[PDB]
């Protein structure tokens, strides 16, 4: 099942194209402060969504603006477009997964039309929280600046 | 430290004059999901906030719309006003606390001014929510209906 690199690590990607950001750069404080864990969060430049990693999506928002993923390995991650979001009520997001779906990294989860949603939301930041951590894992950024859809080992849990 | 009522249990008021609501009814997935908690809610008719315990405050949010508490019984606590309000900025909320304060039930947290709020959110619906249950606790809402600020024995955490 889990996927693992070269250093035996289990396979991260990036889940979106624009710019990594720690998670305390959120500006909503449920996430800023780590209430629901902890994470990282990128700013986007295009509205596609693709999974970070090898797993089975568990949970799609009725508003299809954030998806819940659990990887082969076991790690929990919520993806959540960008901040105060439910209020579009759907609109402008549209969902290619469904509950149970397995997933491979890189396979496009969603597609946001980022014209329609920057005008109302307050900020486009993303974050991506890891939900299940252990007793002492911490999220660590390893990427800077622009990243792209797709690339690896932009993030380590240490 | 725990205040207990007449049944030894500890006591637990409303904070918000308004409708009660279970958890289920809060039209945001990451808080009727329970993501960050068990708890209920509250459609508030009036916009004053007030302790529902004897305790601590433990965060007041930068826009002032959500406090963290805990009682003097250990129970963590959060009280997010409305839904998608960080967007609002701080406009309309007041605070009447600060962080380590100790604060007795009914004592006024927030004051919120629900008409310059009401026509931006999409819903005043407010989320009361138990950070740190143990294992197996449940929320169970035991008022129906109205409750006023102030009222006890309105849920139960079984």
């Amino acid at each position: 099942e889990p996927l693992q690199n070269e250093i035996g690590e289990e396979v991260f990607v990036s889940p979106i194209t624009g710019e990594i950001h720690p998670i305390t750069d959120v500006p909503d404080q449920v996430f800023s402060g780590k209430m629901m864990g902890d994470g990282f969060a990128i700013l986007p430049s295009e509205g596609i969504v693709v999974s970070p990693v090898r797993g089975k999506i568990l949970n799609v928002f009725p508003t299809k603006h954030a998806i819940g993923l659990q990887s082969d390995g076991g790690r929990e991650i919520l993806i959540h477009f960008g901040i105060d979001t439910v209020s579009l009520k759907g609109e402008g997001f549209t969902s290619f997964v469904s509950e149970g779906d397995r997933v491979e990294p890189g396979q496009k989860l969603l597609e946001v039309d980022l014209d329609a949603v920057k005008p109302n939301v307050p900020s486009l930041m993303t974050p991506i929280v890891f939900t299940n951590l252990a007793e002492g894992e911490t999220v660590s950024i390893k990427a800077s600046g622009s990243v792209n859809r797709e690339q690896e080992d932009i993030v380590k849990i240490e």
